[PDB]
């Protein structure tokens, strides 16, 4: 039952968003105006604490149509979050807390959106995390977890393939606490949706197993919107999509036109809009006191009290369940178990040779019990990635018969992109969730859109990327990575691990799991590799180190993964020719670059030629080596050993190129590629 | 009406594919065994010429579930293509004509598949190309174009978001000559589809506007498969999907199990399989003469005659329609109009400043009439990319009211990945089709899966990627490319143009359009840039050149796009300090690298420090410069000019770093980064 104060709040939201966009003379007024009614109704019935944006059991909201951020900033301010009118007055300005698209860093913003399709996919992950948390910690009389996951999205998100992947999986998973509101306004940047998007959205979502509800007049029907949301909560066995029809830019002289999608409304348009809603056309950023009072009473105080009651319930829970209570308390503090790394496998040169793919499997087997927050999965490559521990229980709806929500292994299906965004959502949920997902390194590229946000937002997600090179063999070039590592090494804030042996694999996992703000891609091989003499978790955790040292080397061979052992063998060939080669292992560029310059230079000093060895593109190696031996063309379908030889990657081949490099620089003064002039 | 010979052909296909996989001791026997009946029926009614795989009006077949390639190689051999049993006996071996996944290079293989979801998307493009060719050249009594586009796909392709994008668009486009057969075998690598994929596929496709037919017993129902295909052809207004249920690995002792998906069948399993079908369990690669005879009579001879009648029809067409006939003849020869480049815009330092985004629009406007094979489009960013010429007619179904199939502008919607694969399909169709698609550079990354195949297969598609950097301004970091260029510059066989001004933009388009085997990404800016003194189409067409020369320079400033003008201004600042700077423009790494070493060294010689300037990652610049001034962190939301200054990109900022570089190397012997030791 909504009254005049509710209508006033809606007008306030609409005008505040418009003023925000107008002052910036940049931004999108359309969707904010169209979705204001829904924002008011939804937020007014959400259980959250504006004074504690991190409350674990808060209902969560995701703006998948991120360009409509002026609406989110308006809601954040109006409902009590730490965002002021001045912040809104700095919308889209260098260094403000109000960037042109929602950023994870801001309190109240659950994830970074802007790239269409990501938000809704993130929400699927949030709902999955909630389901697991509840199934793992809830007890009779102690409902610690039961929040809802709300999402706003438009035609753009519905067209991006990632949302189809995520929605198909969400339907299979029967995520009944996931509720999405679709802004059905029939407009996109190119004009009417009919010119490129006339599918039956409702029918498609029902096909995924979603319940689809409708709100014919999303422009004014507050009760209808409220009723749809209420109904969505009743279908606990199906995620729900609410097709809410609205007029983009409602209120504007050009409402319903693509022109109001992403350009500020003209001054006179804003004036008539305000007058129309009973506001002074000559005033801006106006918030009637009655509106603040209303939200204080309907959202803020009730939210603070809900959080209060929850803290009381959790306090008692820890007394009732000391172990589970301490476990969750630890997770909420964002810390892994003390000395958890002690369970990471260690090796010596005496141990047998193992593929890093298998070594990875062993690490997972040795730490999954120690890390209850660890949630794994694979994009339909479980037997190939070796990402599922022996007695794992799959994350599935109870009715499946293949597992339940307390399960910790996700069957993502052939959906890399959605897996990437879902992991971001699981990570964003909190409670120290540590999601990891497996697939072939070459197909991690299918999820670049999501991986980029993992890096930008700082979601510590982990990609277990096996079959890292031509070592794949027979499957051929369409399956053999060449540009993949160079790509992500060029992406800020992402670890790109390529472990050479057992100890390096443990270091990769150690650093990846302890990471709080940096995602990780761990590139693994399927071919067997020997346990290197000189490797250790401690040294490899530095991203780069001297594996095999020698006094006054004639050359330094810097390599990664499978090529480190190759370089060690090449060193033997060189030694047989009275040539000294120091071998450097560079497990991770990112981690290495984080070390002090002093250390990095001790690894890659001046006065000695440095040649890199890695069976992938050489484009990214200029930062560490003078010359590079790699592959800058596509692969080949053939037995792995034969393919390596085809490309010249044999001990002799490396040694020969080392000799050429030595002769090439004889008599020259060499400077470490690490030294910069500014 | 199929008889015993047809059943024998199916058994021959099944066993040949199995033997092929077994000899390689690598590969996938599952789908080939399951889809053999459909392959026989489909191919037996396809109008194609095995003796001329390039016949423009041939019905086309795409194996979207590429891992099932043993089936395709079997069909190619059995039906008369230039592929021998020996070729099959070299399946998955280094250098053979039969790699582990289908490659575009092989005659009879329409596109490269293996990465799931690409094939079906490519097919959508092929059908679109056919529709346009027919609408453009067909005349009363002269039906030059009317072929069908057939596709085989499995659960894997249906799960990848790219196929949803492509299928949604295909439905909107009412592509009635597109017919897809879905291998509904309920199995994927992780096991039963029910664990991650239980959506209602039929309902979803009907929601897109596709007609969905069924074949309950795809293991034996030859007539049913034939009837489904016949029915599909009757619905000229809807693409058709045939849900054909089969048993994966039909015939194997382990049929129906995930174990037969991608591992050769054991020796004894193969033996019982052969005995079961009436073949000798001790013989391999057996083709009964009656089978060759049957295909000679039902496919090869009829195909040769159909191609013959078509050649006769086209010869008469050329006499009837001299102009249109010569036009199509030219296109079929794969050549652009003689001296077509004469229509490319040219500029001088006297012309006004223009954003390369706008310059691009002008090129398109000046050549679309000259190039009838040019087909453009945008992923819902037409007004932003400026990719649509003034009097263009959109490619749409006749019933749309927005255009028809003769239209040359595609409204791709927010579907970058599908746009990438669809352009590949349009390019692959032939008739010299030149598709180009626009979107923001940062979202080209959403289509990496397809772009990679553009490079691997060698489809000369063109991406008009606007808003190339922080110059984007207010939209912020989620929209500002940092790693994008570095990523694709690390990918073999792809041009990554970043034109600095008017002449460079024309050079970019000249090289991109004349390209026969290399795709292109043209990175464009939105900010205005001046017409450079020293630029020209001829010079820029070399990928790299000396824009502003000077005798005995103290430093060389090498830059791209918007940073070239910045470096020119920086040179003025340096000159004011009695410092000489030569300015080099590097529009395209790929094209530059193609030039003779002699030329490249003349542009980037020894004995002089070289500093690169580009507002993106520096990770890829080690190949050309000693020091690099770029951005290796994410962007910021703010007015463009302010963002540039924040990152220090002003004439003074570049000049200062140039001075640091000069001092850093004073007294040292410098070698061009271009010189290699091997
Ligand atoms: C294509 C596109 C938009 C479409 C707007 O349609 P919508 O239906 O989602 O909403 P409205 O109803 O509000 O128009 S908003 C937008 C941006 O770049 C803006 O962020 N873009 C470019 C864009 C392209 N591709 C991706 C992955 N993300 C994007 N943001
Ligand atoms: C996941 C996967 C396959 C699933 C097979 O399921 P399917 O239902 O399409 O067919 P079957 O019925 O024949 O099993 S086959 C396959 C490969 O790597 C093989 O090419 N892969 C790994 C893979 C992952 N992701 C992408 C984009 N492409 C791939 N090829
Ligand atoms: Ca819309
Ligand atoms: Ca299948």
């Amino acid at each position: 039952q909504f009254t005049d104060i509710d209508k006033l709040a809606v007008s306030t939201i609409r005008i505040l968003a418009v003023d925000t966009v107008s002052k910036a003379n940049s931004g999108h007024p359309g969707a904010p105006l169209g979705m204001a009614p829904a924002a008011h109704v939804l937020w007014s019935q959400m259980r959250m604490n504006p004074t504690n944006p991190d409350w674990i059991n808060r209902d969560r909201f995701v703006l998948s149509n991120g360009h409509a951020v002026a609406l989110l900033y308006s809601m954040l301010h109006l409902t009590g979050y730490d965002l002021s009118i001045e912040d809104l007055k700095q919308f889209r300005q260098l260094g403000s807390r109000t960037p042109g698209h929602p950023e994870f860093e801001l309190p109240g913003v659950e994830v970074t959106t802007g790239p269409l399709g990501q938000g809704i996919s993130n929400a699927v992950g949030m709902a999955m995390a909630q389901a697991n948390l509840a199934a793992t910690y809830n007890k009779p009389g102690f409902t610690l977890s039961d929040n809802y996951t709300y999402v706003f999205l438009g035609d753009g998100c519905l067209q991006e393939g990632i949302s189809s992947e995520a929605s198909s999986l969400a339907g299979h998973l029967k995520l009944g606490n996931l509720i999405a509101i679709y802004d059905d306004n029939k407009i996109t940047i190119d004009g009417a949706t009919s010119i490129s998007f006339d599918e039956d959205v409702a029918k498609r979502y029902e096909a995924y197993g979603w319940e689809v509800l409708y709100v014919e007049n999303g422009n004014e029907d507050l009760a209808g919107i409220a009723k749809a949301i209420a109904q969505a909560k009743l279908s606990k066995d199906k995620p729900t999509l609410i097709k809410m029809t609205t007029t983009i830019g409602y209120g504007s002289l050009h409402a319903g036109s693509h022109s109001v999608h992403g350009a500020p409304l003209k001054a006179d348009d804003v004036k008539q809009l305000k007058s129309k809603f009973g506001f002074n056309p000559d005033k801006s950023f106006v918030v009637p006191q009655e509106v603040y009072d209303h939200y204080q009473k309907t959202i803020l105080k009730p939210g603070v009290e809900a959080n209060n009651k929850w803290n009381k319930l959790f306090s008692e829970y820890q007394k009732k369940f000391p172990e589970l209570g301490a476990e969750l308390a630890r997770r909420l503090s964002g810390q892994l178990p003390a000395n958890w790394e002690s369970k990471l496998p260690t090796y010596t040169a005496k141990d047998s040779a193992v593929a890093t793919r298998k070594l990875s499997e062993t690490v997972l087997e040795d730490v999954y019990n120690q890390l209850p927050e660890l949630i794994g999965g694979s994009a339909d490559l479980t037997p190939s990635n070796l990402t599922r521990w022996k007695e794992a229980l799959d994350f599935q709806p109870p009715s499946s018969g293949s597992g339940n929500y307390s399960g910790r292994y996700i069957r993502y299906g052939i959906r890399e992109h959605a897996m990437g965004a879902i992991m971001n959502g699981i990570s964003a949920f909190g409670a120290n969730y540590k999601p990891y997902g497996g697939t072939f390194l070459n197909f991690v590229s299918y999820a670049a859109g999501a991986v980029r946000l993992s890096a930008l937002s700082g979601h510590p997600v982990i990609w277990v990327a096996t079959h890292d090179s031509i070592g794949v063999g027979e499957d051929g070039p369409t399956h053999q990575p060449i540009e993949t590592l160079a790509h992500f090494r060029s992406l800020p804030n992402i670890q790109v691990w390529r472990p050479a042996d057992g100890n390096e694999v443990s270091a990769a996992y150690k650093n990846s799991l302890e990471s709080k703000h940096t995602p990780s891609i761990i590139a693994l091989s399927r071919q067997n590799l020997p346990q290197l003499e000189g490797s250790s978790i401690e040294s490899a955790s530095k991203g780069g180190y001297v594996l095999q040292d020698v006094a006054n080397p004639d050359i330094i061979l810097v390599a990664t993964g499978s090529e480190v052992s190759l370089s060690v063998e090449a060193a033997k060939t060189l030694a047989a020719k009275n040539i000294k080669a120091r071998v450097v292992s560079l497990p991770d560029f990112f981690t290495f670059d984080k070390q002090p310059l002093e250390y990095r230079l001790s690894v890659l000093p001046d006065n000695v030629p440095i040649m890199s060895v890695e069976v992938l593109a050489t484009t990214c190696w200029g930062k560490y080596a003078h010359q590079s031996f790699g592959i800058d063309r596509f692969g080949a379908s053939g037995k792995a050993p034969e393919v390596f030889k085809f490309f010249g990657f044999t001990p002799e081949g490396v040694a020969e190129r080392a000799q050429k490099t030595i002769a090439f620089y004889k008599g020259d003064k060499l400077i470490s590629p690490l030294k910069k002039a500014f």
